[PDB]
């Protein structure tokens, strides 16, 4: 029963050895409390073999608001000791335009995750950066506040669904500040906050069976580290 590092190993602990597949992991918080690294580096991890961490695994990363950096992505890997073309090439990038295409975009990820199921290098990780940016700017006033839930609630079922079927973490970043409220399923959050300098927390909200904590963890030419 494997897992996916994140890079820090007291993040991990808190998190029982690292994000879990059949499961949808959100990482919520303010504006630079590094919810973007944290996806990054866990597109790294995921490649790695168990005794590094990682699950010898692909990753998809559909980016909402252009967040995605691939040169990020070469910098941790060649860090980590990693060939930075195979990093490139085991990452499989969607820009979502609008929640329409992010919502089709899930089922594109069905369609590639069904065909690498059984191969020796299968995909164990799906990154929503950011899950709710689409459904906040787009269903405008109340007449398409049910709309909007309807359509949000949708797509954490199809998300929930894809990580049951093929295996997978799935990890989704939720922009959450101090001054809108879009409710919706996650089997695991974690709110990330600021942090000494370039120290980030975590903490563990309402995790079940696991032990109620918090974890300090840093950004680094490495991505995330202890
Ligand atoms: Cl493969
Ligand atoms: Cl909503």
């Amino acid at each position: 029963i494997g897992r996916i590092s994140t890079g820090s190993k007291s993040l991990d602990k808190l998190l029982g050895g690292g994000i879990e597949t059949q499961a949808i992991t959100e990482v919520f918080g303010e504006f630079g409390s590094g919810k973007t690294q944290l996806a990054h580096t866990l597109a790294v991890m995921v490649q790695l073999p168990p005794e590094e961490g990682g699950l010898n695994g692909k990753a998809m990363y559909i980016d909402t608001e252009g967040t995605f950096r691939p040169e990020r992505l070469l910098e941790i890997a060649q860090n980590r000791g990693l060939s930075g073309s195979d990093v490139l090439d085991n990452v499989a990038y969607a820009r979502a335009f609008n929640s329409n295409h992010q919502m089709l975009l899930v089922q594109q990820a069905s369609d590639m995750m069904v065909e690498l199921l059984n191969t020796d290098r299968p995909y164990k990780l799906l990154i929503v950066d950011s899950l709710t940016s689409h459904f906040r700017s787009e269903y405008i006033g109340r007449g398409a506040l049910a709309e909007r839930q309807q359509k949000l609630a949708k797509h954490l079922a199809d998300l929930h669904r894809l990580a049951n079927l093929y295996d997978i973490a799935v990890f989704v970043t939720n922009q959450v500040q101090a001054n809108h409220i879009l409710a919706h399923s996650a089997t695991l959050r974690v709110y990330l906050r600021k942090g000494k300098g370039g120290k980030r927390i975590a903490r563990l909200i309402d995790a079940p069976h696991l032990p109620e904590g918090e974890a300090v963890f840093s950004i680094t030419e490495k991505g995330i580290e202890d």
